[PDB]
């Protein structure tokens, strides 16, 4: 026995928030979670407690220590079978990373309809507000490795794996409604600008470089996604936090036969929320792994992540009543023109047992659909429809990648397709083609009908020459753009300037940032006048006179654009820290956990060392981390009780942590004693809005920090922060 | 686009003989033939009856008779993701052949042992004769790729997986009892040599070329299984008819720690046969399938393939006692000198379900042994033990080959290797190395002991320096060919020489062929005078007084080495070929197919055209063959009953079929009419051993004909066969 | 033509300081620094200036902004080869990252002896001060993927390749005198417990966590490495700013059989310099690229890595 | 992509063009040559935008595809012309 | 032997030099989730050096056993204690 007597080794199998115990693979945290898919998984799982080690051959280890060699300072010999398979499987871990979306994070859930869209689709997992369809779900960035940070300025993916009755349905989306470009043969130019540039592979995971630059000067199609990407929404604060969209338009297919044109979207019950550039910048350096950690702690403390499904629907007939093109992947439908309606909600509860086997090796493809759903002409979708089958077969080894668990239906699956590397299913069928006679033709082709019926393409009208032409309807750029921009509160369009001008500073060539600057000029002068000052260029006279691109069908601003216009906050599974010292005022502390406990708000217990410190009333306070050692960066508040303020007072680390949380414009707490900190962030003697204090934390000082942080940050602080050297 | 009404498109689920019924995967043919390993796999066998035709997806197909078009004289569009999967699982249905042994057919069976070997080995697969082990058994060719033909002149792989209660046990054998070379180093050397030379790729199957004789007039480590390989142990007749050996010296280790040096054999039940050399060339044209197809119909017919497994044991204290080195895999042990003691049968009962899953991708490695075995310093074997880890990791795209199906022990494994391509196994073990306290070090080591102990190797002396030298004791080349070719019968020994001036008249540069009779002149000089001859060369007086090599420990002689020189004939599961006329003699055919029954024997009824004849007596005959479509090559015997002799008597080929039988030395029998066939053979009125006749085929025509099968060809005619052109 | 007029867009091929040019290909910076191994790739560095664009079966393309459909609003159609190739080749760029030492920044140069050491070794690369052996080395980070960052704290490596007239010989080596672990047999048990933890797949470039120190407090073999690690000497400064080790002793072997031991060592010329560890961890995300950048960037400049 | 082992088989030398070729393509298994080019994509400025499209005619034109009319919905038919 | 070594390199650095090491101790440890874990590697610390094991034992709240304080340094490395 090497486990400490006390059982302290192994973590509680309930839900604990995060911190409270290590991390644990998810069948043993919550073993009592279930669904079809994880019990499927069933058959392949392994265990290990009381079992011996063996070979893969299943032969018993008796020294897992040594190599053999002739005499005990001797070479190693050639027949150690033992030491070859296990140095050989170590030697070949390693596959392929994902082309694009390599670094990215994935829970197991359900997702259940609200009610049956029979009317509109034919779709199975849709037909029943009953019928639960589990879910496999992979959150990505786009741009770096599979060993990137998280907390990068990129776009995020957010792909779904519905397990249906009648196939497996991937929803393979971003966290912004629109792309980059506008065919799919330009993906690999685009991709190979925003990724690190050839000669010698830098910058990883970041977009700040010249060639995606140069690319977007060039390729004003790009800009309506690049205004997303500079604005906050490139840095989530977590992935429950952000949108998904598919992006493209798709279509919903009824018994009937009648075609309805579809966008998806998530929205996030936790609401909207991103954190800010020097916050998400210095967090790739003090956790670059945030957001995965974040995920699966708040499935370990029960606070899953929550998207509702919906869709934007528009007729067959009215495919033309808009402005722009619907199968143009540049272009978003605006809220405010075709409203979402809702569809049905998804609930991410189980993290993996192993991430390589269910998350690295997990296949999503938008071109896995089921009867009920269909394609459009969208030149970008046409395109990927070829590229994620084509891609697994050399990042998943071979043709039967559909046989590693994780991406298995949970639905029959029957045909005539045979062998291939690695080649799992043994088939009995004495045929392996068809038509035959010699099995009695099974198995059969099923005709398209209401439910459970074989798939049938709908029967679009094309009419053309075959030609490598884009379409005129989508050469338009700065309309969207433009929308956007205007739609986004004065401190998020302070933040996308802020966004173009420091990443435009690391434009090496100073003609590409001119360039971008005149792009700028197209879609709105005042956001490329402060783009231009920040960069020391000038705007000609012609580019003071671009007239601005035309509204939107009408529109000036749609709020739903804007991650805080509308607010949507939502405390619960958010953090705080808490600075302790020596002697705690215990009065305190109980209050702000007892009301931080009745929201769901987790906390963490801070100091100068690791260890414990006593309370003023003798309490035992454990702490979690030195101040150092879990910067403001990972929290969204901090609170200060009183005691024994002399104690941290002239903490360089203490100072720094409520001044790296005042700059971030995080709710900061203040009682008592720990009043004395305001001379730290410069705060008046009166206070300001955005600080609160008070003699003691009470009913109302709870309350009032609360309301703070469901508000998440505090814009007005903006113009305040430049003051201080943080 | 249907089964007939009749149900004459499914095989019977119950034993039948060779062409009753068709073929059938084992599962359907033998359903309630089981073992625990063909139970284990029915996680991953997958049916088709009644079942709806997919995408791997799971998503119903419609219509699999054609791509989506844009009109049906249009373009097929990329949005065809239905067409796509299909044709992209055929484009990668493909993997990498064997290096070796490419071309190979294997059966599922089960081994026990007549009685505990404890005393001599901790196995546990040898300790108790009421623990039956499952057996996966593939044969093979060795130059040919996998659709090579079967009945080539090379040597035969006998590979057998033992799926043991303490690991996998791969017994990896052919059918002599020595290799070609010495040094595992040479392995590519030799291989290249008799493989399709390198500039053209020819030829195929066939050790007849200039590269093979050059090496082996180079290296004459090579002539003793060159010896083997040029007699008929060269062509056998079916696998079931043939020796395996192991080859290599091994120990067997005890509880007690005791080593045993073992040598490995498999002594077929249905004892040793072999084809004659035209016969066997001309058979890899007619059906180059012929060995493939008899192992499989034996199977189904209940004639299934039993082994004897044997050990030559020599004690630890005897290592140097022969004139030969134990561990010099060029050698044998002649059994005069250490018998083969009976250690248990192995039976083969069931055919696999899917060739590609199970024989294709089957990996076997004489590495994979278990407590209770271990390896000896063999320079052969020593090498062997790298190779066969290291070509499944291109073969079987990864190192997660134990996890194919066909592959996986049935005993429990455990351990800390993690991912690699097609991961299967899902690990819950928060521990992923060793030592570890957060799993409390599970799974663990485990001592050595008596049963179910970790592998520890035999502690043996190594005493000697850094060196890439031959031991000087292998170096002696000749004496074991020269037993070898002294313990064949006369007939064996002709067709030894007829081997050698066939072979070596292919040889196109000759003083390769002189180089070759000059090595045969080192070990028998009426060999190499015979061989001579036949290739108009002239022995030197030098070489006419070359010093035979020592006999073997004393032996002029072992008759264990020829194949015939003591009967161990059997004849059931032999076939006999029936000539049909349109009006049968059906009291002959009736005395022949119940004499046949009785010995387990089977027929083909063959004639000049396909469908029925009616006999004498109203009953309607099928027709397996035709006279040209299942030539003599194919059966151990014919039978000419009575009848209306005059429908065949001068059909060509009716009177060939005789012919070629005749000349290929098996039995034929002639009843009534059908005598005045003799004419065609040259048969003399008295008539000839070999040739069974009489007025009808009673009872005591048929036990002649059946005596004359169990010694399997008539020796005798070999001097009557030059004289007939066929 | 989209390049500027004034031709701002293509560095000088002159040594220039950091953050003068844009950085580039080396044999376009420095097209005039040759050794034997960059003169042997001629035969496969392609250029690309003035040469009209095409497939891989070198069929020129027309259109390299469009997918060919039916109408252009219509469908992709499966005959579009320029498409299929193109994104098949996209599709299929990635290979596996190296198992341990995946993050690494590389260089051209050049080996001398100072003099000859046939009465020691009959290495051929080692017998004559004239014989120059071109070099090709790998500097690493062992823990984290390709794409992680650079400032970690962990062991380094660094990889030479000497392209010797007797073959290749690669001293293989760390930042360390010494290893974690005695035996090889433990190598995944050590590497599995340092990598990121497999239920969650964290933490990157980091061995801060449980497994590490459960491995170590386990097996005092480490404490050794462990030491060193937890110096300096886990966070430095440049790769040109660090030791080199082959860790094993060797044997050299002359011309008259003698084996002597070896250690081998590379000492940097410009010093020994490291980050302390709050500048370090900042760095990773201020600039995961700073050692690979500065490296990039000090050959570029004429501060060639030097090590003896 | 499996039997030749990556996308760039066209670098095993008997499937090798005999005249020029040049593209963004970059990397894969066993990838051969050593691309100069300052650039990988296109439309680029940092490169001049070589290696450059070439517009189709006579001799040494660009690829392009011939302008045949479609017209049909999308449908998975064989034609009753081929029956 | 596994002692002998760190206490040499230990030996050999820079005041400030040893105080990073204590400083990296203290940080990775306090990384480390199950408190068992950093004890076990404390004691191991005790087996090179009193002064390291006591000031990352101070730092994370640890108190030295009276045997961790008597455990008995290990020797020198060929009459070295130290090397710079
Ligand atoms: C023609 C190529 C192509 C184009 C135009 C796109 N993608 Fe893509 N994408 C891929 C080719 C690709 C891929 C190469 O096939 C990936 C990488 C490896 C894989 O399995 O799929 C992929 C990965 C990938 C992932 C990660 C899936 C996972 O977690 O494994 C997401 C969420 C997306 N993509 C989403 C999108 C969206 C929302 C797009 C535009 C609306 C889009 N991609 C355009
Ligand atoms: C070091 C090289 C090497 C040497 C010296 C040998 N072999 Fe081998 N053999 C292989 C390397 C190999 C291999 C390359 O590893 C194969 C081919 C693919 C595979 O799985 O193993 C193989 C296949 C193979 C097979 C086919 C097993 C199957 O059906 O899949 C048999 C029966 C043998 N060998 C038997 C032997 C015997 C009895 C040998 C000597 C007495 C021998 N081999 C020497």
């Amino acid at each position: 026995s090497l486990a400490p007597e006390d059982g302290s080794h192994r973590p509680a199998a309930e839900p604990t928030p995060p911190g409270a115990q290590p991390t644990a693979p998810g069948s043993l945290k919550a073993p009592d979670t279930r669904n079809e898919k994880l019990n499927s998984l069933e058959d392949v799982r392994k265990g290990s407690e009381n079992y011996a080690l063996t070979t893969n051959q299943g032969v018993r280890i008796a020294d897992d220590q040594n190599s053999l060699r002739a005499g005990s300072r001797g070479p190693t010999l050639l027949e150690d079978f033992i030491l070859r398979e296990k140095i050989t499987h170590f030697d070949h871990e390693r596959i392929p990373e994902r082309i694009v979306h390599a670094r990215g994070s994935a829970a197991h859930g359900y997702f259940q309809p609200y009610k049956s869209l029979s009317d509109i689709t034919k779709a199975d997992f849709l037909s029943d507000p009953n019928k639960i369809t589990p879910v496999f779900v992979r959150f990505s960035t786009v741009q770096g490795g599979a060993g990137s940070a998280d907390t990068v300025r990129d776009i995020r993916g957010f792909a779904t794996k519905f397990y249906t009755e009648e196939g497996i349905f991937d929803l393979v989306g971003n966290n912004t409604p629109i792309f980059f470009i506008q065919d799919a043969h330009k993906f690999p130019d685009f991709v190979h600008a925003v990724k690190p540039e050839p000669h010698w592979a830098i910058p990883q995971g970041q977009i700040a470089h010249d060639t995606f630059w140069d690319y977007v000067s060039l390729q004003p199609e790009t800009l309506h996604n690049v205004m997303w990407a500079m604005s906050d929404r490139g840095i989530p604060r977590s992935y429950r936090t952000m949108e998904g969209f598919g992006i493209h338009t798709f279509r919903l297919i009824n018994a009937e036969g009648k075609a309805t044109f579809v966008r998806f979207h998530w929205k996030p019950l936790a609401g909207k929320a991103s954190l800010v550039w020097d916050e998400a910048q210095k967090l790739t350096g003090r956790d670059p792994d945030f957001h995965r950690r974040e995920l699966w702690e708040a499935i370990e403390a029960g606070d899953f992540p929550e998207y509702e499904l919906g869709f934007q629907l528009i007729p067959e007939e009215d495919e033309f009543k808009f402005d722009f093109d619907l199968l143009d992947p540049t272009k978003l439908i605006p809220e405010e023109l075709v409203p979402v309606q809702r569809v049905g909600k998804m609930v991410l509860n189980r993290n993996p047992d192993n991430f390589f086997a269910e998350n690295e090796q997990a296949a999503f493809h938008p071109g896995h659909i089921v009867p009920g759903l269909d394609f459009t002409n969208d030149p970008l979708l046409q395109g990927r429809l070829f590229s994620y089958t084509d891609t697994q077969i050399s990042r998943l080894g071979g043709p039967n990648f559909h046989e590693i668990p994780i991406n298995r239906p949970t639905c029959p699956y029957h045909n005539f397709q045979r062998d291939g590397m690695h080649r799992m299913g043994i088939d009995t069928n004495p045929a392996n083609y068809e038509p035959n006679s010699i099995n009695d033709n099974w198995p059969r082709e099923t005709p398209p009908g209401p439910k459970r019926g074989g798939f049938e393409s709908y029967q679009e009208r094309v009419e053309g020459n075959k030609v490598r032409e884009r379409s005129p309807s989508f050469g338009e750029y700065y309309s969207h753009p433009r929308l956007f921009w205007l739609s986004q509160t004065p401190f998020e369009q302070r933040h996308i300037v802020d966004g173009f001008s420091f990443e435009l500073s690391k434009v090496v060539r100073p003609y590409i940032r001119e360039r971008v600057v005149d792009q700028l000029a197209h879609i709105d002068l005042t956001l490329a006048q402060a783009v231009a000052k920040n960069l020391g260029i000038e705007l000609t006279d012609d580019q003071l006179n671009i007239t601005p691109p035309p509204d939107v069908n009408g529109l000036k601003k749609d709020p739903s654009l804007s991650l805080y216009a509308i607010p949507d906050g939502d405390v619960k599974g958010r953090v705080v820290a808490i600075l302790l010292n020596d002697e705690v005022r215990s009065a305190d502390l109980l209050a702000i956990l007892k009301a931080l406990k009745a929201k769901g708000v987790h906390a963490k217990l801070l100091y100068s060392r690791m260890g414990e410190v006593t309370a003023d009333d003798g309490t035992v306070l454990p702490i979690a981390a030195t101040f150092a050692g879990a910067p403001s960066l990972t929290v969204d508040a901090v609170i200060v009780p009183c005691g024994n303020i002399a104690d941290i007072a002239d903490n360089g680390d203490a100072n720094y942590y409520l001044m790296e949380a005042y700059k971030h414009l995080k709710p900061i707490a203040l009682a008592g004693d720990a009043r004395k900190f305001k001379a730290t962030i410069k705060i008046a003697d009166q206070g300001e809005e955005g600080i609160v204090e008070a003699d003691s934390a009470d009913g109302s000082f709870m309350d009032e920090l609360l309301t703070l942080m469901a508000a998440h940050r505090v814009w007005s602080r903006i113009p305040k922060i430049d003051k201080i050297p943080a």
